[PDB]
Protein backbone atom coordinates (compact mmCIF):
# COMPACT_ATOMS: atom_id res chain seq x y z
CA UNK A 1 0.00 0.00 0.00
CA UNK A 2 2.61 2.99 1.57
CA UNK A 3 5.00 4.15 -1.24
CA UNK A 4 8.18 5.20 0.14
CA UNK A 5 10.02 8.75 -0.21
CA UNK A 6 10.56 9.99 -3.94
CA UNK A 7 14.09 9.00 -3.09
CA UNK A 8 13.13 5.77 -3.14
CA UNK A 9 10.46 5.52 -6.21
CA UNK A 10 13.24 7.01 -8.02
CA UNK A 11 15.93 4.85 -6.92
CA UNK A 12 15.94 2.58 -9.95
CA UNK A 13 15.75 5.12 -12.77
CA UNK A 14 18.53 5.37 -14.54
CA UNK A 15 18.51 8.99 -16.46
CA UNK A 16 17.27 10.82 -13.23
CA UNK A 17 19.05 14.34 -13.52
CA UNK A 18 20.40 16.48 -10.58
CA UNK A 19 17.82 20.06 -11.08
CA UNK A 20 20.14 22.91 -11.53
CA UNK A 21 18.19 26.40 -12.71
CA UNK A 22 20.06 29.17 -14.00
CA UNK A 23 19.48 32.47 -15.91
CA UNK A 24 21.11 33.48 -19.38
CA UNK A 25 20.24 36.93 -19.96
CA UNK A 26 16.12 37.36 -20.38
CA UNK A 27 16.27 33.77 -20.77
CA UNK A 28 15.87 31.04 -17.75
CA UNK A 29 16.92 27.69 -17.58
CA UNK A 30 15.93 24.18 -16.41
CA UNK A 31 19.08 22.27 -17.37
CA UNK A 32 19.84 23.82 -20.61
CA UNK A 33 15.78 23.49 -21.30
CA UNK A 34 15.17 27.07 -22.39
CA UNK A 35 11.65 28.10 -20.81
CA UNK A 36 9.66 29.24 -23.67
CA UNK A 37 5.87 29.22 -22.57
CA UNK A 38 3.27 27.06 -20.40
CA UNK A 39 1.54 25.14 -23.08
CA UNK A 40 -1.07 23.92 -20.16
CA UNK A 41 -1.42 24.38 -16.56
CA UNK A 42 -3.45 22.01 -15.13
CA UNK A 43 -3.32 23.53 -11.30
CA UNK A 44 -1.93 20.31 -10.16
CA UNK A 45 1.26 20.18 -12.52
CA UNK A 46 2.35 22.35 -15.66
CA UNK A 47 3.37 21.58 -18.84
CA UNK A 48 6.37 23.81 -20.12
CA UNK A 49 7.45 24.19 -23.88
CA UNK A 50 11.27 23.88 -23.87
CA UNK A 51 14.00 24.20 -26.08
CA UNK A 52 17.52 22.67 -26.17
CA UNK A 53 19.45 22.17 -29.58
CA UNK A 54 16.69 23.43 -32.23
CA UNK A 55 14.61 20.86 -30.90
CA UNK A 56 11.24 21.37 -28.73
CA UNK A 57 10.27 19.30 -25.75
CA UNK A 58 7.54 19.64 -23.17
CA UNK A 59 8.60 19.48 -19.26
CA UNK A 60 5.90 18.46 -17.16
CA UNK A 61 6.63 20.41 -13.51
CA UNK A 62 5.30 19.33 -10.58
CA UNK A 63 5.66 20.49 -6.84
CA UNK A 64 5.89 18.62 -3.45
CA UNK A 65 6.10 21.54 -1.17
CA UNK A 66 2.43 22.81 -3.55
CA UNK A 67 1.42 19.10 -3.82
CA UNK A 68 1.58 18.35 0.30
CA UNK A 69 -0.65 20.90 1.29
CA UNK A 70 -3.58 19.84 -0.52
CA UNK A 71 -5.15 17.26 1.04
CA UNK A 72 -8.98 15.75 0.82
CA UNK A 73 -10.54 12.95 2.45
CA UNK A 74 -10.36 9.24 1.56
CA UNK A 75 -12.05 7.33 4.28
CA UNK A 76 -10.04 3.97 5.24
CA UNK A 77 -11.39 0.24 6.32
CA UNK A 78 -11.36 0.70 9.97
CA UNK A 79 -13.68 3.35 10.55
CA UNK A 80 -10.94 6.22 11.82
CA UNK A 81 -10.33 8.64 8.89
CA UNK A 82 -7.36 8.16 6.36
CA UNK A 83 -6.15 11.45 5.05
CA UNK A 84 -4.23 11.75 1.22
CA UNK A 85 -2.62 14.52 0.25
CA UNK A 86 -2.14 15.43 -3.99
CA UNK A 87 1.51 14.26 -3.38
CA UNK A 88 0.43 10.70 -2.46
CA UNK A 89 -1.84 10.64 -5.77
CA UNK A 90 1.79 12.12 -7.44
CA UNK A 91 3.94 9.18 -5.13
CA UNK A 92 2.11 6.55 -7.70
CA UNK A 93 2.15 8.82 -10.70
CA UNK A 94 5.95 8.60 -10.58
CA UNK A 95 6.20 5.04 -10.34
CA UNK A 96 4.36 4.58 -13.63
CA UNK A 97 6.22 7.11 -15.82
CA UNK A 98 9.27 5.50 -14.49
CA UNK A 99 7.92 2.52 -16.38
CA UNK A 100 5.89 3.65 -19.38
CA UNK A 101 8.55 2.74 -22.42
CA UNK A 102 5.92 2.96 -25.46
CA UNK A 103 5.33 4.09 -28.60
CA UNK A 104 1.81 4.78 -28.85
CA UNK A 105 2.31 6.12 -25.10
CA UNK A 106 3.94 9.14 -24.25
CA UNK A 107 7.36 7.85 -22.84
CA UNK A 108 9.61 10.19 -20.86
CA UNK A 109 13.04 10.71 -21.86
CA UNK A 110 14.25 11.75 -18.11
CA UNK A 111 13.41 13.18 -14.74
CA UNK A 112 14.59 16.43 -13.54
CA UNK A 113 14.61 17.07 -9.70
CA UNK A 114 15.66 17.99 -6.55
CA UNK A 115 13.28 15.73 -4.78
CA UNK A 116 10.81 18.75 -4.68
CA UNK A 117 10.53 20.02 -7.63
CA UNK A 118 9.93 17.24 -10.88
CA UNK A 119 10.60 17.48 -14.90
CA UNK A 120 9.57 14.92 -17.09
CA UNK A 121 11.17 15.46 -20.14
CA UNK A 122 8.88 14.64 -23.24
CA UNK A 123 8.51 14.81 -26.66
CA UNK A 124 6.72 18.02 -28.17
CA UNK A 125 4.10 17.19 -29.34
CA UNK A 126 3.33 19.60 -32.25
CA UNK A 127 -0.55 19.67 -32.25
CA UNK A 128 -1.46 19.51 -28.39
CA UNK A 129 -4.34 17.53 -28.19
CA UNK A 130 -6.79 15.81 -29.91
CA UNK A 131 -9.45 18.37 -29.64
CA UNK A 132 -9.49 21.29 -27.62
CA UNK A 133 -12.21 22.29 -25.02
CA UNK A 134 -13.93 25.87 -24.36
CA UNK A 135 -17.64 26.11 -23.62
CA UNK A 136 -17.51 22.68 -26.25
CA UNK A 137 -14.89 20.96 -28.56
CA UNK A 138 -13.41 22.41 -31.75
CA UNK A 139 -10.09 21.51 -33.61
CA UNK A 140 -8.87 24.68 -34.32
CA UNK A 141 -11.33 27.81 -33.63
CA UNK A 142 -14.72 28.68 -32.37
CA UNK A 143 -15.52 30.91 -35.27
CA UNK A 144 -14.60 27.64 -37.73
CA UNK A 145 -16.34 24.76 -36.78
CA UNK A 146 -14.95 21.84 -38.35
CA UNK A 147 -15.22 18.13 -37.44
CA UNK A 148 -12.59 15.81 -37.81
CA UNK A 149 -13.24 13.46 -41.33
CA UNK A 150 -13.79 9.75 -40.09
CA UNK A 151 -11.42 8.43 -42.29
CA UNK A 152 -8.61 10.22 -39.43
CA UNK A 153 -10.44 9.07 -35.93
CA UNK A 154 -10.65 6.02 -37.24
CA UNK A 155 -6.34 5.95 -37.02
CA UNK A 156 -6.83 7.88 -33.86
CA UNK A 157 -9.05 5.04 -32.38
CA UNK A 158 -6.35 2.46 -33.25
CA UNK A 159 -3.39 4.32 -32.42
CA UNK A 160 -5.12 4.75 -28.89
CA UNK A 161 -5.87 1.12 -29.08
CA UNK A 162 -2.82 -0.05 -29.82
CA UNK A 163 -1.68 2.06 -26.50
CA UNK A 164 -4.84 0.47 -24.60
CA UNK A 165 -2.81 -3.06 -25.63
CA UNK A 166 0.40 -1.90 -23.68
CA UNK A 167 -0.93 -0.24 -20.80
CA UNK A 168 -3.04 -3.12 -19.83
CA UNK A 169 -1.46 -6.20 -21.31
CA UNK A 170 2.03 -5.92 -21.20
CA UNK A 171 2.08 -2.92 -18.16
CA UNK A 172 -1.58 -4.36 -16.51
CA UNK A 173 -2.35 -0.63 -16.25
CA UNK A 174 -5.22 0.91 -16.15
CA UNK A 175 -5.56 4.51 -17.42
CA UNK A 176 -8.65 5.65 -15.71
CA UNK A 177 -8.81 9.48 -17.57
CA UNK A 178 -8.60 8.94 -20.97
CA UNK A 179 -10.21 11.91 -22.49
CA UNK A 180 -9.11 13.97 -26.00
CA UNK A 181 -7.48 16.23 -23.50
CA UNK A 182 -5.17 13.30 -22.68
CA UNK A 183 -4.48 12.05 -26.45
CA UNK A 184 -1.69 13.94 -28.40
CA UNK A 185 -1.30 13.92 -31.48
CA UNK A 186 2.46 15.76 -33.47
CA UNK A 187 2.94 16.74 -37.08
CA UNK A 188 3.88 13.59 -38.56
CA UNK A 189 1.26 12.64 -37.50
CA UNK A 190 1.07 9.83 -34.56
CA UNK A 191 -0.92 9.69 -31.92
CA UNK A 192 0.13 8.95 -28.60
CA UNK A 193 -2.10 8.22 -25.02
CA UNK A 194 -0.53 10.28 -21.79
CA UNK A 195 -1.53 11.84 -18.28
CA UNK A 196 -1.28 8.87 -15.60
CA UNK A 197 -2.50 11.16 -12.95
CA UNK A 198 -5.37 9.26 -12.04
CA UNK A 199 -4.16 5.75 -13.37
CA UNK A 200 -3.39 2.70 -10.96
CA UNK A 201 -2.41 -0.99 -11.46
CA UNK A 202 -4.81 -3.50 -11.64
CA UNK A 203 -5.10 -6.21 -9.55
CA UNK A 204 -6.83 -9.38 -11.51
CA UNK A 205 -7.72 -6.88 -14.07
CA UNK A 206 -9.67 -4.97 -11.81
CA UNK A 207 -9.58 -1.38 -9.96
CA UNK A 208 -11.28 0.54 -6.85
CA UNK A 209 -13.07 3.38 -8.60
CA UNK A 210 -15.22 6.71 -8.32
CA UNK A 211 -11.68 8.75 -9.71
CA UNK A 212 -11.16 10.13 -13.11
CA UNK A 213 -13.14 13.04 -15.19
CA UNK A 214 -17.25 12.86 -14.53
CA UNK A 215 -18.70 12.42 -17.76
CA UNK A 216 -16.16 9.80 -18.82
CA UNK A 217 -17.03 7.27 -16.16
CA UNK A 218 -18.73 4.24 -16.97
CA UNK A 219 -22.19 3.24 -15.59
CA UNK A 220 -20.71 0.62 -13.35
CA UNK A 221 -19.29 3.08 -11.33
CA UNK A 222 -23.46 4.00 -10.08
CA UNK A 223 -23.79 -0.13 -9.29
CA UNK A 224 -23.54 -1.32 -6.15
CA UNK A 225 -20.02 -3.14 -7.48
CA UNK A 226 -16.45 -1.97 -5.66
CA UNK A 227 -14.19 -3.63 -8.07
CA UNK A 228 -14.97 -2.79 -11.93
CA UNK A 229 -12.83 -4.54 -14.78
CA UNK A 230 -9.92 -2.11 -15.60
CA UNK A 231 -9.68 -2.46 -19.50
CA UNK A 232 -13.58 -1.93 -20.27
CA UNK A 233 -13.44 1.26 -17.91
CA UNK A 234 -10.83 2.80 -20.54
CA UNK A 235 -12.85 1.17 -23.21
CA UNK A 236 -15.69 3.13 -22.03
CA UNK A 237 -14.15 6.68 -21.72
CA UNK A 238 -12.47 5.81 -25.22
CA UNK A 239 -16.36 5.51 -26.35
CA UNK A 240 -17.39 8.81 -24.79
CA UNK A 241 -13.61 10.07 -26.84
CA UNK A 242 -15.25 8.59 -29.69
CA UNK A 243 -18.85 10.51 -29.31
CA UNK A 244 -17.25 13.53 -28.63
CA UNK A 245 -14.92 13.45 -32.24
CA UNK A 246 -18.19 12.47 -33.92
CA UNK A 247 -20.35 15.28 -32.37
CA UNK A 248 -17.79 17.43 -30.97
CA UNK A 249 -19.67 17.21 -28.01
CA UNK A 250 -20.03 14.96 -24.79
CA UNK A 251 -22.68 12.83 -24.86
CA UNK A 252 -26.04 12.39 -22.45
CA UNK A 253 -23.72 14.07 -20.17
CA UNK A 254 -24.38 17.14 -21.38
CA UNK A 255 -22.57 20.03 -18.30
CA UNK A 256 -25.10 22.26 -17.02
CA UNK A 257 -25.86 20.81 -13.47
CA UNK A 258 -24.23 17.07 -12.35
CA UNK A 259 -27.38 15.41 -11.01
CA UNK A 260 -29.21 14.59 -14.12
CA UNK A 261 -25.86 13.78 -15.55
CA UNK A 262 -25.05 11.06 -12.92
CA UNK A 263 -28.55 10.13 -13.20
CA UNK A 264 -28.83 9.71 -16.92
CA UNK A 265 -25.32 7.67 -17.71
CA UNK A 266 -26.57 4.55 -15.57
CA UNK A 267 -30.19 4.43 -17.24
CA UNK A 268 -30.21 6.90 -19.85
CA UNK A 269 -30.19 5.72 -23.73
CA UNK A 270 -27.57 7.73 -25.82
CA UNK A 271 -29.02 9.46 -29.03
CA UNK A 272 -26.78 9.22 -32.00
CA UNK A 273 -27.98 11.58 -34.46
CA UNK A 274 -25.57 13.67 -37.50
CA UNK A 275 -23.05 15.57 -36.54
CA UNK A 276 -24.42 19.15 -36.19
CA UNK A 277 -27.54 18.04 -34.79
CA UNK A 278 -26.07 19.37 -30.96
CA UNK A 279 -23.66 22.07 -32.14
CA UNK A 280 -26.40 23.98 -34.69
CA UNK A 281 -27.93 26.58 -32.01
CA UNK A 282 -24.67 27.67 -30.27
CA UNK A 283 -24.08 28.67 -33.92
CA UNK A 284 -26.92 30.24 -35.45
CA UNK A 285 -21.11 16.67 -42.49
CA UNK A 286 -22.43 13.68 -40.83
CA UNK A 287 -22.31 9.80 -40.49
CA UNK A 288 -23.64 6.16 -41.70
CA UNK A 289 -25.52 3.50 -39.70
CA UNK A 290 -21.68 1.81 -39.80
CA UNK A 291 -20.12 4.32 -37.80
CA UNK A 292 -22.72 4.37 -34.80
CA UNK A 293 -22.62 0.70 -34.96
CA UNK A 294 -19.35 0.41 -33.84
CA UNK A 295 -19.49 3.67 -31.22
CA UNK A 296 -22.34 1.81 -29.45
CA UNK A 297 -19.97 -1.32 -28.83
CA UNK A 298 -18.08 1.16 -27.25
CA UNK A 299 -20.80 2.60 -25.45
CA UNK A 300 -22.82 -0.23 -23.81
CA UNK A 301 -23.79 -0.09 -20.35
CA UNK A 302 -23.20 -3.77 -19.12
CA UNK A 303 -18.96 -3.66 -19.23
CA UNK A 304 -19.18 -7.32 -19.85
CA UNK A 305 -21.39 -7.05 -23.09
CA UNK A 306 -18.73 -4.09 -24.22
CA UNK A 307 -15.91 -4.72 -26.73
CA UNK A 308 -12.97 -5.81 -25.66
CA UNK A 309 -9.64 -3.88 -27.11
CA UNK A 310 -9.07 -7.14 -28.77
CA UNK A 311 -12.48 -7.41 -30.79
CA UNK A 312 -12.64 -3.32 -31.52
CA UNK A 313 -8.65 -3.89 -33.67
CA UNK A 314 -9.55 -6.32 -35.92
CA UNK A 315 -12.88 -4.59 -36.44
CA UNK A 316 -14.26 -3.80 -39.62
CA UNK A 317 -14.29 -0.21 -39.26
CA UNK A 318 -10.63 0.21 -38.65
CA UNK A 319 -9.91 -2.68 -41.55
CA UNK A 320 -9.80 0.06 -44.20
CA UNK A 321 -7.10 2.28 -42.10
CA UNK A 322 -5.04 4.59 -43.67
CA UNK A 323 -2.37 6.31 -41.71
CA UNK A 324 -1.63 8.62 -45.13
CA UNK A 325 -5.27 9.79 -43.65
CA UNK A 326 -3.67 10.77 -40.24
CA UNK A 327 -0.56 11.83 -41.97
CA UNK A 328 -2.35 14.86 -44.57
CA UNK A 329 -4.50 15.90 -41.36
CA UNK A 330 -1.84 16.65 -38.77
CA UNK A 331 1.09 17.73 -41.55
CA UNK A 332 -2.17 20.36 -42.85
CA UNK A 333 -3.28 20.96 -39.33
CA UNK A 334 -0.07 21.82 -38.62
CA UNK A 335 0.53 24.39 -40.93
CA UNK A 336 -2.93 26.02 -39.86
CA UNK A 337 -0.96 26.48 -35.98
CA UNK A 338 1.97 27.58 -37.37
CA UNK A 339 0.83 31.67 -37.02
CA UNK A 340 -2.43 31.16 -35.37
N1 LIG B 1 -1.96 16.02 -19.87
C1 LIG B 1 -0.68 15.98 -20.32
N2 LIG B 1 0.25 15.19 -19.73
C2 LIG B 1 1.32 15.48 -20.48
O1 LIG B 1 2.46 14.93 -20.26
C3 LIG B 1 1.03 16.46 -21.54
C4 LIG B 1 2.00 17.01 -22.55
C5 LIG B 1 3.46 16.65 -22.51
C6 LIG B 1 3.76 15.81 -23.74
N3 LIG B 1 4.07 16.72 -24.82
C7 LIG B 1 3.45 17.79 -25.31
O2 LIG B 1 3.94 18.37 -26.26
C8 LIG B 1 2.17 18.35 -24.76
N4 LIG B 1 1.45 19.31 -25.37
C9 LIG B 1 0.42 19.52 -24.55
BR1 LIG B 1 -1.00 20.85 -24.95
C10 LIG B 1 0.40 18.78 -23.41
C11 LIG B 1 1.54 18.01 -23.55
N5 LIG B 1 -0.28 16.74 -21.37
Amino acid sequence: GPLGSMKDILSNYSNLIYLNKYVKEKDKYINDYRIIRTLNQGKFNKIILCEKDNKFYALKKYEKSLLEKKRDFTKSNNDKISIKSKYDDFKNELQIITDIKNEYCLTCEGIITNYDEVYIIYEYMENDSILKFDEYFFVLDKNYTCFIPIQVIKCIIKSVLNSFSYIHNEKNICHRDVKPSNILMDKNGRVKLSDFGESEYMVDKKIKGSRGTYEFMPPEFFSNESSYNGAKVDIWSLGICLYVMFYNVVPFSLKISLVELFNNIRTKNIEYPLDRNHFLYPLTNFLSNEDIDFLKLFLRKNPAERITSEDALKHEWLADTNIEDLREFSKELYKKRKKL
